């Protein structure tokens, strides 16, 4: 990219409506803005989540339990977005697996 003078560890906007993440989420930015509005929410607090160092590995449930709002409620969102996120290639070298010594 032809541009310099900003540098950062995630590749994401802060709290705006971006084809970045609906390219992988068709049925989201084709819905209504209540849809757009939690998956974003959810994504954004989850890989800030991640970056902000945890302990070892971040998961769905210490992504449920961080969050205070009726949005985390729907677990099958969480485990979505996450498991997407995982696939789509952010500079992961580690793979959707459990914690625990397997």
């Amino acid at each position: 990219g032809s541009v310099e003078g900003a540098a950062f560890q995630s590749r994401l906007p802060h709290d705006r409506m971006t084809s970045q993440e609906a390219a992988c989420f068709p049925d989201i930015i084709s819905g209504p803005q209540q849809t757009q509005k939690v998956f974003l929410f959810i994504r954004n607090r989850t890989l800030q989540l991640w970056l902000d160092n945890p302990k070892i590995q971040l998961t769905f449930e210490a992504t449920l339990q961080q969050l205070e709002a009726p949005y985390n409620s729907d677990t099958v969102l969480v485990h979505r977005v996450h498991s997407y996120l995982e696939r789509h290639g952010l500079i992961n070298f580690g793979i959707y697996k459990r914690i625990k010594p397997l």
